[PDB]
């Protein structure tokens, strides 16, 4: 009599579809771990095991056929086991809950796709480092406040990003330890009564360790959670590239352009290359961030152990998985492919940049801060009468302001000098940014 | 490194399906609109007219095909009536552009759709109002921090909950006008450049207004985000109930158990009886919410004009309808047919929840508010020592904490005369249940359209 | 009692500004009480008067708050009766703080959303006056942040104010939702003591009364609502901030703001930075974050009160004080910033003509495709010679299409272009006219 | 510039919090800036007198709060220059308000972290040992909040625990990532001053440096993640308050709370009002709305600094503030919340051993689809029969399968039932200490920090 509506909420079939490799694989290492306590014969098993695989290629080949009165993946497979096996399969579900199974198979599915997810992400790193590796003489204005404060390195630009996306690396990897935490074996809410060995389950299945509370890891989403907030902020952070590519990409910028393949354009206006690839890839941002937002709603205030409510994760992390996918591997393209304008952005370095390094000039020498900051006030001041860049003034004009101005403040006026000042650990100063090259292509090797 | 996967996002061939009449219904309305500028002679009219009836009539009997190069909409239906009408079409896209086409189709959806969930709303709050009358003599605990508080009446509980509903029908009523404004005629940022009758269109798509200003019209979402947000408040409001019947038909308390079609249970236990349906409502509210989120992300910091950001909509916008057509409709099925036990109701108050009207007893009295609190916390101490409830306490017993305490004390031990004293406005007293079911009544029918 | 849980339900700190209303409300209730009878003529007249020094204490500021005072209610109630002794007490008979909270809060949002109503318009007015004065402007139109089509400098502007427009009707249908009376409600079963609720809602000078005493006592849409009103408007200030700040680039050019609404150093006089612009843009997830919050705290709550509604008070200071300043510092910038015409008239260019172009060919029965194929050789020919579309010969034109005659000059004309769109919306000079009438109308209507 | 728009960034209330955490960053780039040969000997040891001066200034509570200054920067800024004249002017170079923005939160959130682990411990340890010591109490396990089948209050008290230790191992996580100092990243391209980085490092305490200028001053990954973690925190605490207040009803009666963390009246002495528990289910939302607003104040931005990143530490200070006080109230609650094991007995109904009673007939040998059946026909002659499961006499147990014994008797016994579970990770007396002793391990190694 269950009214039909009511199935439109807890009828998730076409999702479930894409968790019936995982069943199966917990239901055979269950089975395996049936017969070791005796629920099983070593014949039944086999029957049992033989059954399971013929069902794991009818979805690989696609062939398994959906029938109505199917709910779920563990629904529609165990009347396929008993439309092969037989009523013999009514031994497999001994001792099992298919809260046990609805956790297991989603802390599996999961672990795999984060292998996926984090090959991209890697690879996605990757590309920016030699891309910086590359370019490193390259150089382009630093933006504060969306205004040009001093020269910068390209290089030092692209891997800022690389840098911040290897944390996402660090955090992806981190949410993996807890996932790799094997469910199965707590039963409905109390554990299994038949004492199986759990620990010959997590092996079966290569989990890391098995859980500690049944009670928890029949009601405890947080594998679900954790995994959406690493993502999230992996998207702010793609979010923020996007946010820079797309504002480079301007005309009013120029300097850069994204390839044909991840943007759009039009006959009318050839000259017209729309970031199609970053504002999705920006747009993405919300969609996952709206994922973690919804199931952070879901388990507040819930009552413990299983409720119903905990089924609206499934159509939450098959969505973040997918695009993160793609999100990822776009990114990748979009700057392994995209084409800058080296004219433009030293083109862009105009001397008003250099007005702080001319501070830094009396300070080196001797003079305080305040008087080599004042110092470069009058610079500026009476290099506006003259109506001349800054670098084009008088050495006596310099002296005449103050006298620890030489024949130096000559080097001040050059944007290589003036990069190279930040020698230090983590400045945009050449060597620096090989360090940085170096640090992160050693980081990609342990997480290997 | 991936072009065709940049191209599997910006892509929603399964979720672009939904606008197929929307879509056309433009077309058809454009085209007209385009003869009479005289782009298009009454002769070509008549036939991007032929074609476009047959895409709308393909798609109808699930008879219509897409191909592998079909990216959108729009795409695939230009492609099917180039494929019909041949060349003819091109005049079709004359002036307007997809900007254009994105905001009206999902405008037009959403106007057929929140007709919808209005009418399934209106139905929770009729069930619930039409309960509240067949069962006002029904009385159970009224409670806040889940503690017992005082007598209030079955109905009044129910009315609230309408009442909070009403407000949801309200604020759609609102979403739905600013819903009601065509913005066909935007071009794709500075407007239609032919100069069109957007009255003409504004007609045949029945819309009430006409878009204000082009560059807003094309990049603005308010009516996608405000829906979600209607949706989103429409959705606690359910969860809040869902909770209150959840606990309410637990055994601990056992006021009232749903029907068989709206729950489940186990064969070794028929007395456990899990009500799914509200857990499943309830969690929803997650679900939109998350929409909400998600959109109000997307466009927070755009800059202005169209942005292929703006395409993450669609399919907000679409879960939530469907969720909220569901959940509706599975919220008036329980509330219609969930069993009560005016017994069990009608056990859980107690003596103890009088403490109160008691010492209101000495305030009708006169005596003083603050005195008769204290008056009536002696006579429970008392009543505590000699391990008695208050209601079995001697009129002496009462004498002895102040002599006030006449004979007809005894009106106040009873749950009736208690709830029988909120006769004001929105009170739980028989009357004021009354009077509110009158309201409501007249709401309902004030709201409809 | 414990004293840190007292350090999340007593916080006299938020709570003091509510002193107002609270007393506003306990006069009024006080006077239906002695219509009633609780009260007697000469009972009443002491609790005005004491009801009245209280206020003064407050607006003063020499108001002394006791360490033992939770709420403002207890203080008030304190003050009263160490001011009139055992009559104050009189003054709570039948009602409850549960009746008492939702009525401060709406009172005090009453006036509030009042206060926010004034400046949205102010800025929206403000908005409206540059495009009139600023009408023959024009700069580039965006799409994907690329120059798309010319467009009226003015057209942008409306934009932005007929979505803030948009936003006070919101605002207004939420403040009549608002404006119902809860006080008579009781602690969730209305009032024992049949008070007259109708003078009472004429004395604070409400609209109506409650319909539902549980409903009343333990609904929060009247915050929810002006939640989620506030964050949509923060929302479009956001965009338009977005925009600003890009136009205010030194790559953009397209203007500059006052020094009030900006920040910079002596170091490099040509680079302001948009602080108030950010500052708005910022406040958005601010206020989100406020909606977001509430929204949980309601999620799955059984009926009627509950402390956990205590949260709304701050998350509602919040946002009023967070509008209210943004709206007006928002106004400020958009009245102070200089433009450069020059600059948004060079930003102009003949490739955004292309489409005006194709456009020529159709007025003259020259079919849609046909045309659109046209203009792509004519911008392609001149893309071989090493010229402008605008500069390209008149017989080259005829080679392309014999349609092509000698108005094809008017085209080439950004004024023209612009006036091309008359139809209703549009960016065409009248169009502009008429959109100012539209909202200055609109503002003249919602004065009451 | 416009008062107004001052109120939008100024605020010395909340920046006054990062006072001491400033002069010690200040501390630290002094001695840095000698060793570079911008400060002599003497100069630096004066300017690191008017720092130790001012960190005593607002510790004592003299300070004096500038009507006309802001940040904390500013105001130590100045007060130095009131205490050693011009000189500690030079106490900038090089440096950036880019720098400190982010030093001074890093520190005072370490600081914090490290603070909270502790209450969050003393919780986890309050929650383990109480289980330890009631470790034979016996209640009914719910799911769908429907009884669903015995099990112990010990397991229910460590699934609680459990979860947090994994708030408490993500908080490690964070604070790692936190522990990486960002002075000497300048304002957007490094310190040109060559300052040595690492003296600053080992100054300030912090245990890595920065690899990228851009990213440590743009970045505002450890506030985001701090709060993600935190909100995983409150949704826990959320779930158990919603348990715990569930169960201190009248008609649940498992458990009571302490009147040091409720609330009632005088006139309902028996009523208690678990404020403590819905103050902090409410902050999850409240928390919640930390981590949504940050993220989209983050979400979209344009590289480097803006001046957007300034709402990180009011939704850092309050979170933290909040972490503070809803822990210690957990704490509070847990250990003297009185629990009523009668009430909880008496919850144990024999309908509950349905399952137990098929599953004995598993071991005997027989099938589960049988053993299923077998039981549902126990049910079904037991209602028929007018008794319970737990009445039905061999020979009634006998009609339905041979394999009944007279040791069937040993499964109407709630203990043993709850017994069958000494699998990793169940509910029996075993499995349990165990438990009990993981975790007091797991602390241990969460106590060195």
């Amino acid at each position: 009599s269950t009214d039909p509506i009511m199935q439109m909420l807890s009828t998730s079939m076409s999702t479930e579809q894409r968790l019936s490799e995982v069943d199966i694989q917990a239901s055979i290492a269950y089975a395996k771990a049936l017969e070791k306590a005796g629920i099983l014969t070593k014949t039944e098993l086999e029957k049992i095991l033989s059954g399971l695989e013929k069902i794991s290629e009818e979805w690989s080949k696609g062939v398994f056929v959906v029938t109505q009165s199917d709910e779920d993946i563990h629904t529609a497979n165990e009347r396929r086991l008993k439309e092969l096996i037989g009523d013999i399969a009514g031994k497999l579900n001994t001792g099992r809950s298919r809260n046990e199974q609805v956790v297991t198979d989603l802390k599996l599915f999961m672990k795999n796709s984060l292998s996926v997810i984090s090959t991209h992400l890697l690879q996605l790193i990757k590309t920016l480092v030699e891309r910086a590796a590359i370019e490193i003489d390259v150089i382009l204005p630093g933006y504060t406040h969306l205004q040009k404060a001093q020269p910068i390195r390209w290089s030092q630009f692209l891997l800022s990003h690389a840098v911040a996306l290897t944390r996402d690396s660090e955090r992806l990897g981190e949410v993996k330890r807890r996932i790799n935490v094997l469910p199965l074996g707590s039963g409905a809410l109390a554990g299994n009564p038949l004492d199986i060995d759990r620990e010959m389950l997590r092996s079966e299945l290569d989990f890391a360790s098995i859980s500690l509370n049944s009670m928890d890891a029949i009601s405890e989403r947080d594998f679900v959670v954790e995994f959406l907030s690493v993502a999230t902020l992996l998207m702010i952070h793609l979010s923020k590239m996007a946010e820079d590519l797309i504002i480079y990409s301007t005309s009013e910028f120029g300097f850069l352009t994204l390839s044909d393949a991840f943007s759009t354009g039009s006959s009318l206006m050839p000259q017209k290359k729309n970031p199609d690839s970053l504002e999705l890839i920006r747009s993405k941002a919300g969609r996952v961030f709206g994922r973690l937002a919804s199931i952070l709603m879901v388990l507040k205030g819930l009552p413990s152990t299983y409720n119903k409510d905990l089924q609206e994760d499934k159509e939450a992390v098959f969505d973040v998985v997918d695009t993160l996918t793609a999100v990822l591997q776009v990114a990748t393209g979009v700057i392994s492919t995209l084409q800058i304008s080296k004219e433009n952005m030293e083109k862009a370095l105009t001397p008003e940049m250099l007005s702080t390094d001319l501070a830094l000039y009396l300070v080196r020498k001797g003079m305080p801060f305040r008087q080599a900051h004042t110092a470069s006030g009058k610079a500026v001041h009476l290099a506006e009468t003259k109506g001349i860049t800054i670098n084009n003034l008088t050495l006596e004009d310099l002296k005449s302001i103050s006298p620890l101005f030489s024949s130096d403040v000559s080097q001040v006026f050059n944007f290589v000098n003036s990069v190279e000042q930040y020698t230090a650990m983590g400045g945009t100063a050449k060597s620096s940014v090989t360090t940085q090259i170096e640090h992160l292509r050693e980081l990609m090797k342990k997480q290997k």
